[PDB]
């Protein structure tokens, strides 16, 4: 009954920088060929859409942000074959076009397809499905989830599992897999394997997942908020050591604790120095160390190559490494499997018309992971 | 008939920094147990050695420098069993151990008994086995080739091919296991990548023969000397490029000809500037680039870690990332076979009693390789 024509809903629009979210009426024409038009069931609320607001991360605006979510389809234009309405979805903030250099190689997962590299802030044909009163709105990432209604592309699109949570199962849009794949896919941890994580955040609670998932026999989970330390260890951290306590650097303190050096460290904080001691708490012969996120106005870091020269790797990735659409599904087949769970990443469950309240919790504080339902 | 005590022959001795190697008479004590005394027949002259010259690479003066060699055993202590008077070797500067925690992991190689991190200039024992006229002389790791004898560890030490053209195998002492191994077993180059090479010297062109041996379909050689550019062609580069010539970054002319940036790039010269430029010229998504040598006076260079994000791996590693003991007989097996050649490398052969002429050579130009033959 809206499956052929415009719709009507509410959506958070950011239409200047440093503002808060205005919650607007805006109507979302119907899919073209390849799109599909989903109907928001639940949204994180995750640091890069913040970074949005602050300037850092520039995209065209006004733009209707978010990225991790989990919906209903309503509609499919011509062409698709993945989806069919009614769906559960995940969208993807990471395409997967599935043809270019990048989709063909057995180990990217950067889809050349994607917004992120020089932001368009439209479709793949490069209009706008939105308009706010005769303006049109940008989209976020091919995703704009902070709205009841959005149009992605059919790349941008994954199919999951219909019984699940969706309320739940929005975490693997973004912050579970970027951080549990951070583990498995892109250090590719082994049992028996000793790890430290830095900083004990949402993202820095789903590597531990990923490291436990994986078999390591120590988690040495770094923070210096004695506080987050609990959920952790409840997680999965076998240990949890705060660099303010001692009299030394923690590289050493680490490089002690491990004798020699652990065998895959994780920066999830995006500090500079943090980056630098994740590199050198770890085995000089054959350690690995994995950059989780940097944030999108970061500068250059101070390093010594002779860290590389032993016979370390350094290594980054964009949603943990994943193949987006060949794993989103899978990630929630293991959940639906009690393989992993997501709740004690969830701390917030606000209405979403209380979006920049979430943003708030978010900003200043102890808000692991706050979910917006619609 | 030396089998059991001092020899008495002349060795090339460092008394001080910034000084000419002194050719002197020195004697050689007959190995203890686990040790083994060998004949140099010919050592190569590489870099760094002349680093333990200036003063930039730090050891215990006065030293016998040199590990780059090939000889014959001459007696064995007890204990020994790997080699045999009479049996062509290889000394080892990178040990194997076969025990730490480094010898027993898959991928790791830089033994744990090293000297060269926190240099002894001893033997494993902690003595030096040389004396120049009642005053005892270092060892340099385990090695001290530039000497008609010396005695080395047995984890220092391997037996190859008794058909061996020992003036030529001498190479996979060091500058030729260097650059294969940074592309057969650090980088792990597959068959149909582009690869690019930033250096055309000796280890330059032992990368270029790995990225061959392995398969690569295009291996761009970066100078700023046109001069290298024929023998890197003639062993393999399937074109060459003078950053000297574009009117913009190579990084940027070099991913415009790879058409989003090469598979591998390799860093053989040791510049922080071009560690960084080879990192970028890299595929975003799946690039790996390996750093093949540091000066030991290295500083820190200033990166942005963004560029790791995208999904890009930085290497580095000691002796091409081979296990040493294990590996060295299986060079010279495939050399043997007419697999890859050396001779393209060895562009010059003095007597050995001319070593700071071959220093000479090696400091202010052209010498591909200088071999010092005994
Ligand atoms: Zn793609
Ligand atoms: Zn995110
Ligand atoms: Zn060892
Ligand atoms: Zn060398």
């Amino acid at each position: 009954s809206t499956a052929g024509k415009v719709i009507k809903c509410k959506a958070a629009v950011l239409w200047e920088e440093k503002k808060p979210f205005s919650i607007e009426e805006v109507e979302v024409a119907p899919p073209k060929a390849h799109e599909v038009r989903i109907k928001m069931v639940a949204t994180g609320i995750c640091r890069s859409d913040d970074h949005v607001v602050s300037g850092t991360l520039v995209t065209p605006l006004p733009v209707i942000a978010g990225h991790e979510a989990a919906g209903i389809v309503e509609s499919i234009g011509e062409g698709v074959t993945t989806v069919r309405p009614g769906d559960k979805v995940i969208p993807l903030f990471t395409p997967q076009c599935g043809k270019c250099r990048v989709c063909k190689h057995p180990e990217g997962n950067f889809c050349l397809k994607n917004d992120l590299s020089m932001p368009r802030g439209t479709m793949q044909d490069g209009t706008s499905r939105f308009t706010c009163r005769g303006k049109p709105i940008h989209h976020f990432l091919g995703t704009s989830t902070f709205s009841q209604y959005t149009v992605v592309d059919e790349i941008s699109v994954a199919k999951i599992d219909a019984a699940s949570p969706l309320e739940k199962v929005c975490l693997i849009g973004c912050g579970f897999s970027t951080g549990y794949g951070s583990a498995v896919k892109v250090a590719k941890v082994t049992q028996g394997s000793t790890c430290a994580v830095f900083g004990l955040g949402g993202v820095g609670l789903s590597v531990i997942m990923g490291c436990k998932a994986a078999g390591a026999a120590r988690i040495i989970g770094v923070d210096i908020n004695k506080d987050k330390f609990a959920k952790a260890k409840e997680v999965g951290a076998t240990e949890c050591v705060n660099p303010q306590d001692y009299k030394k650097p923690i590289q050493e303190v680490l490089t002690e604790m491990s004798n020699g050096g652990v065998d895959f460290s994780f920066e999830v904080i995006g500090r500079l120095d943090t980056m630098v001691t994740a590199l050198s708490c770890c085995q000089e012969a054959y350690g690995v160390s994995v950059i989780v996120g940097v944030p999108p106005d970061s500068q250059n870091l101070s390093m010594n190559p002779m860290l590389l020269l032993s016979g370390r790797t350094w290594k980054g990735a964009i949603f943990g490494g994943f193949k987006s659409k060949d794993s989103v599904p899978k990630l929630v087949a293991d959940f639906m499997a009690k393989k992993f769970a997501l709740d004690p990443l969830i701390t917030h469950v606000l209405p979403f018309e209380k979006i920049n309240e979430g943003f708030d919790l978010l900003r200043s504080g102890e808000s692991i992971r706050t979910i917006l339902t619609f």
